[PDB]
């Protein structure tokens, strides 16, 4: 693991978009943590869910956990009840985002039983389309056909995925078309807007530049501070770093600087657009990227803690500056589960 | 102002070497058989009275967008049967006619989820249309490479509704131009539906499969681009195309503009060969035949009126030119197709009937 330059892309990145999470206070924090948790909890504790989502107990307990962080910490200016359904419909995606699995069997039929209005093959489309609609509630049209095509798409993203392929050498294309396929970027783009405080006709222009704009930073803002959860973990490893790697083969070193330049200038561009537009827009990009990069500085799925500790006594400036956001990140959303997430899913199964 | 006619013959011949167009097998008996069986099947399926009402648009637009399309199929999808190059020639038909329609999407998309989940039939008159006659056009293809017709038809839809802005992207939103250029392009539409399962095992081939819908994606549409640049230029109707977006959305010059599509274009036609050069036979000559055909239509579909830069250089003693009026010469010679020889009767004929 290029340790040494992982910390030198991560900084420059932090630096760059100026990293400071004023999102909450802790109070309002463990307050909406613990609200998503405990809707999302007693949904995925119900026997039919239970029954068809084949997920590990332990392993749905702390995709929940992750994903509640994730959508408190990001969607900062949506409601309790927007942050409750949206930790439902992307704890579902995250269970899938590990999965290994064959969707060929269940996919045979996909179209016919959508057009007839059966219930699909496919355990995971059964209990996401069944749920959706208390997603899609808290958006307008527009924004609610891409959160159903983001999701398609991703659906299409694992599904590639299972075959591990990075790519044929040469197939300078194919990186970023996958990363794009399981980016869910539309979907996270698009449910940052609910029709409660946005009016998505008087804001279509400023909400559609959002979605494409927002699409490559989130992505590749993962791409990076996901690098090291990913690496050594096969599930993972067919990645766009390393599909980069594989399809235009380049070396690592070079992959992992070519989406920093990226990940910089999308970022200068999200500034320089959204800088003088509608203040409310421009607030719910802040709360996102900001609150979105706490989140992966502070959630276990990421394990930047291990990265912390082995770098915390080296003093070679990239390594204190990485510490110092770490520290910064930890101050705000450090937050012990024990305080919001409670009681587990299988405690209340099991009731 | 002028057209960079020089650089334009330069791109355009440069591309035709990099995808080795070359004559083939594929003759004018055989075109004609095709194209008359594609468009007679299609005409039909428009001239029944719950299409001919339901779809909104006008007679000579539909007959004109109806054979543009058909000949578009006939000729890039070579290698799939007729029965296939009749049913994507209705689909892709359906996709074209909806750039007809300026009546905002959002009233008919209101309970689009609540309908298409419970099996109850579209609100939007098109949706009505398009997912009732799907299956006709699915039934060739995997379940893989039918998600992917699926996906890039919705994503096409949201293309469409976003064009009615006539917005080229905020000055500085340099990820705009793309991200609506994949909105409307229907690349994955097109990448998968070149696999017919009757041909080809969709997961035996699944890595040639996925590779070929991520790069036909950028070269399809960006040889679109390049080939419509001519009858684009002077359009003052047609305000956002991916190069005048290029131009708004990133601040540069038309020119510079043209370059990127340029260099993307030639790139991308450089990495499909030799990607696909070595792999499979079968799938090699699909993408060789798509690539080839694809060039053939533009060069031979009259709504680019390639033919009056052929014209204006046919008698030149430049190297690019004459290259390129033996490739339009080529071209004409197994495309130039009059429609009198397959497209009949009329669409409208066979409605009133
Ligand atoms: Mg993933
Ligand atoms: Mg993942
Ligand atoms: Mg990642």
């Amino acid at each position: 693991f290029p340790t040494e330059y992982f910390l030198n892309t991560t900084v420059r990145l932090l630096e760059y978009i100026r990293y400071r999470d004023s999102n909450y206070t802790r109070e309002e924090r463990i307050e909406n943590l613990h609200y998503a948790y405990n809707k999302a909890a007693h949904h995925f504790a119900q026997p039919r869910q239970q029954q068809l989502l084949k997920v590990d107990p332990k392993r749905l307990q702390a995709s929940l956990q992750t994903i509640v962080g994730m959508v408190v910490y990001s969607w900062a200016k949506v409601s309790k009840e927007c942050m409750a359904d949206l930790s439902i419909h992307y704890t579902y995606t995250l269970v899938l985002d590990d999965s290994k699995d064959d969707p060929y069997p269940t996919m045979v039929n996909y179209f016919d039983d959508l057009q007839a209005g059966r219930e699909q093959a496919h355990p995971w489309w059964a209990l996401v389309n069944e749920h959706f609609p208390n997603v899609l509630r808290h958006f307008g049209p527009f924004c609610s056909l891409n959160l159903i095509r983001s999701t398609l798409d991703f659906f299409e993203g694992c599904w590639i995925e299972q075959y591990n392929f990075g790519g044929f050498p040469g197939s300078h294309d194919y990186p970023q078309f996958l990363r794009r396929m399981n980016g869910l970027g539309h979907c996270v783009g698009a449910s940052l807007w609910p029709k409660e405080q946005f009016n998505e006709r008087s804001l279509f222009l400023e909400i559609t530049s959002a979605i494409a704009q927002m699409e490559n930073w989130m992505v590749w803002v993962n791409d990076l501070m996901s690098f090291y959860k990913e690496f050594d973990d096969e599930r993972d490893q067919i990645s766009l770093v390393k599909n980069y790697v594989v399809s235009d083969e380049i070396s690592l070193h070079e992959a992992l600087e070519k989406l920093t330049q990226d990940t910089l200038h999308s970022s200068k561009q999200m500034v320089a657009v959204f800088s003088d537009k509608d203040p409310q827009v421009m607030d719910t990009i802040e709360c996102f990227m900001h609150g979105y990069v706490t989140w992966h500085l502070c959630d276990r799925r990421f394990r930047l803690s291990e990265i912390y500790e082995k770098v915390k006594e080296e003093k070679t400036e990239d390594a204190q500056k990485f510490c110092k956001f770490y520290e910064q990140a930890a101050n705000v959303g450090a937050v012990s589960p024990s305080e919001w997430a409670y009681p587990p899913v299988a405690q209340l199964a099991n009731v």
